[PDB]
């Protein structure tokens, strides 16, 4: 991340061990659940191109897993240069050049380019667009390792209503179908799947019912 | 949160990327238990409303979760608005104008303009009115996912007494019900759904006998 | 329908007796199997809105089928009034006037006035829309008739995949469905419905494969 | 069709109502088996390829067949305009234009276009070459929704020659083999999956043997 120093300059500082070991634990322990990509956003906050390769090098252990990243980010990466032209003309003394797709993603640039283009009026997020491209592929790997297709997803014959909904909604959020599919989802396979009297009391309940009356009336059954 | 820097001056500082991750395992692990409320609680100590918007994100993956925390923050907006008239006038140059209901809630608002809002003689707490509403949607929240109504927590045939009463008050706590109803079930429901054992020392001890009375008295029952 | 005199003018020609008992027979004996769609846009083919309405008269008997016709008519109506207000100015001798939601369903208008709007230079289809209107409530009628959900097609442990598939298509036809759930529902639940045998072949057949190659591959599973 | 008017002109005349609902009855009751080929034969006869379009339209329900049928149109199309390419150069006063391979198909041709096209000394069909297309694409359609391959029509213990014979040869019509390949499975293939009795008849019977000769031998076995 970026903090001040007493003279009032933008300076980088390392992830501390500690995050970088929540990281590791994160990676090596949760078998890229869905629940690996908020926790990644919540550790990388604020965080530089060259913290978030060093990041990476925990998934570089994950071979598959950083074979998809890489892909992904290279994906990316040449979609921004793509969408970024390289301006040939002046440029101002003031203003600084335009990072291309490497070093966005810190292969190339170093890091005080990095820090200035982070930190400005207004600032052009660097870091922000790489932990986006890191975000993508961690959801690509998160849909490569889901166990089951939410169709599976069936609540069991003794199973609480709120457990089978919270399985529900974690498949539907490995799974990341489109938007208009994930609504039909959820207002159809939700009760399709449901045990028999759950089944049975959402039927009468009847369309359109929201997901909170849902589990109210099903509640202790 | 808030800080001072070297020349005594207030300046922002953004939640440390383990407390965004302890918070991300709060959520993510704990099927919003109403322990998940008491932990945002210490873990939004102090904080602004764009902190609080930052550790909403993660509430934000959860979709029926995070639609009844939009519901609540944005009702809760509409009645500060409506008991908090925008005056028509002159206003003072050393104070500060009154933020909206888009503007507490750190929608619309700047990092100065909390900054300058939170630390004042006497101060003005947005930060704590946001957290207040989002306390009160996670209050929903919980109460749409308790398993369990107060009524069908019963003690087992050979369940501790103190697992019991556990089991009742976080059921309790889950439920938020009105005071004088919470303290009809705490005076009646907990005796009536008590096993025989308890349930017969429990008469005995008579109406009116005190928790820690009635812990003792079936303390190895 | 419409045909030619000797004179060379447009006349209209009441349908036959034996379309209409056609007609009838479909009506009576299809139970508002998808197939009724075509069926009737088959023996509709150029017809008049009193035409439509004479055949209307058959589902007439069905009152709730007739109820559900009426409301999607008056609906159309409407909407079709809206969008063509009533021009207050001088009309061209040469040019006819234009026909109200009332009069395009044939309700108030006359067998020559619809006559000379059907057969125009370059003509107005008010039979082909009153056709489109009864097309839409007639989808209706066949969704709310459907007797099983396309969650429950299940290729049967000796089916024939042919005829899974066009049980499964069938039953696609008549929930009517969007464009991208249909989509989304031909290329994951046609294969996750499917029995072990075919189940595994279509698996291993892989993602994005036709639906003849899957046809192909579990010909005589 | 064409028919002539009292003038002795040649004027379109459209499908009637009840034989586009005999090609309904026949898309939708048939699951595309093979006699679907020569009955559309029957009721396309002598039809223009805005009627051809016209009868599509009920194809047009089953998404894969309609596919499959359009794919089949438009590679036959790109041939028909690669083997007859536009002439640069004038053009007789007597002799009406050559139709493309979007034109032919009615995709954007007008009807008095193909009426002309049609009824001409000598005639250039274009709706036959259409018909032909139509059933080209028919043909694969059958062949795709065939259930049983010919190498798995077996005569049943106790059923009669005729009916094995019957199934063998509308399986055959059905899969469409080279004509050595059709010749090769009714020599061998048909003595082959015969059953015990009616095997060893032809067997005795000899290499050779018509399928009339073979029928009588077998009548009552
Ligand atoms: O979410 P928190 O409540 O802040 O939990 C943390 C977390 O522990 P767990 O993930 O095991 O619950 C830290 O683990 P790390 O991933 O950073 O390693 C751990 O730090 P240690 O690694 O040093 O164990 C720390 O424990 P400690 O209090 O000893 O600093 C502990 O905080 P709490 O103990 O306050 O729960
Ligand atoms: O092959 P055909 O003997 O001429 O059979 C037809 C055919 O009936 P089926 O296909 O049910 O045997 C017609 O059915 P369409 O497909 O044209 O609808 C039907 O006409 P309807 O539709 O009006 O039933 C007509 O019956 P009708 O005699 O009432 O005109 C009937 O002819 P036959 O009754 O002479 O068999």
């Amino acid at each position: 991340p970026i903090v001040q120093n007493l003279q009032g300059q933008m300076v980088h500082q390392a992830i501390s061990p500690r995050t970088l070991n929540a990281w590791v634990k994160v990676v090596e322990e949760k078998a890229f659940s869905p629940e690996v990509i908020p926790m990644f956003s919540a550790l990388s906050e604020g965080a530089t191109p060259q913290d978030l390769n060093t990041m990476l090098n925990t998934v570089g252990g994950h071979q598959a897993a950083a074979q998809m990243l890489k892909e992904t980010i290279n994906e990316e990466a040449a979609e921004w240069d793509r969408l970024h032209p390289v301006h040939a003309g002046p440029i101002a003394p003031g203003q600084m050049r335009e990072p291309r797709g490497s070093d966005i993603a810190g292969t190339t640039s170093t890091l005080q380019e990095q820090i200035g283009w982070m930190t400005h009026n207004p600032p052009i997020p660097v870091g922000e667009i790489y932990k986006r491209w890191i975000i993508l592929g961690l959801n690509k790997i998160v849909r490569m390792y889901s166990p089951t297709s939410i169709l599976d997803i069936r609540q069991g014959p003794k199973e609480p209503f709120r457990d089978y909904v919270d399985r529900f909604y974690k498949t539907l959020r490995a799974e990341q179908a489109s938007q208009e599919v994930k609504n039909w989802m959820t207002e159809t396979l939700l009760v399709q799947n449901a045990n028999p009297d759950c089944k049975t009391i959402l039927k009468a309940l009847g369309p359109g019912a929201t997901l909170e009356e849902m589990m109210t009336a099903c509640q202790g059954v």
